[PDB]
């Protein structure tokens, strides 16, 4: 398993509808793991966020924040969707490309 993309994002809270900073890693197994800081090697086993992007749906929007992407998976019945924004459209497209590419590989790995 390797890192496909990593970087800083603003993420809407899991319980409160605010934005907070997160450092996220997307891995080849579909894990999308977030930390409060760019992880020191020591802190890698203790993420704040840990979910799978397998079989996700993705949406890109510009309101309320420019360069937003939204991830939805069927089994996320509390949060419904997880919402992110980054500072440029190019960075946003990198994340949504990377996410879909990981999801597609996981689907071909079953087939």
């Amino acid at each position: 398993v390797t890192i496909v993309k990593e970087g800083w994002v603003q993420k809407r809270g899991e319980y409160i509808k605010n934005w907070r900073p997160r450092y996220f890693l997307l891995k080849t197994d579909g894990s999308f793991i977030g930390y409060k800081e760019k992880p020191q090697d020591v802190d890698l086993p203790y993420p704040l966020n840990n979910f799978s992007v397998a079989k996700c749906q993705l949406m890109k929007t510009e309101r309320p924040k420019p360069n937003t992407f939204i991830i939805r998976c069927l089994q996320w019945t509390t949060v419904i969707e997880r919402t992110f924004h980054v500072d440029t459209p190019e960075e946003r497209e990198e994340w949504t490309e990377a996410i879909q590419a990981v999801a597609d590989r996981l689907q071909r790995q079953e087939e």
